[PDB]
């Protein structure tokens, strides 16, 4: 399925999407993401709209 990230950073922002089995290997490829872009911030996931968010 589809999976989306909102990135909400102090210097890098906007929404990146993922095709993954499942959430949990979307949140695996979404946290790597953030990790190399410097992004570390508080985390959400919602089931229903497949979104997970990060913020700084």
């Amino acid at each position: 399925g589809q999976y989306k990230l909102m990135l909400n950073g102090k210097t890098l922002k906007g929404e990146t999407t993922t095709e993954a089995v499942d959430a949990a290997t979307a949140e695996k490829v979404f946290k790597q993401y953030a990790n190399d872009n410097g992004v570390d911030g508080e985390w959400t996931y919602d089931d229903a709209t497949k979104t997970f968010t990060v913020t700084e």
